[PDB]
C-alpha cells in the first residue's frame, strides 16, 4: 500500500456528528452518499483541482 496514513473516523457521517472509525465503513456511512453543504465541502477537502 502507499497510503498508510488513513484518516481516522469516516468524515462523511462526522459532518452529521458520526463516528464510526472509518474502519470497513463508507458504504456503512449512514452520509456515505449524503449531498449537505458539510459532506460535499467534505470530499472537497481531499480532492484538488487548484492550487494556491
Ligand atoms: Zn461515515
Ligand atoms: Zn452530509
Amino acid at each position: 500500500s502507499i497510503s498508510p496514513r488513513t484518516p481516522p473516523n469516516c468524515a462523511r457521517c462526522r459532518n452529521h456528528g458520526l463516528k464510526i472509525t472509518l474502519k470497513g465503513h463508507k458504504r456503512y456511512c449512514k452520509f456515505r452518499y449524503c449531498t449537505c453543504e458539510k459532506c460535499r465541502l467534505t470530499a472537497d477537502r481531499q480532492r484538488v483541482m487548484a492550487l494556491q
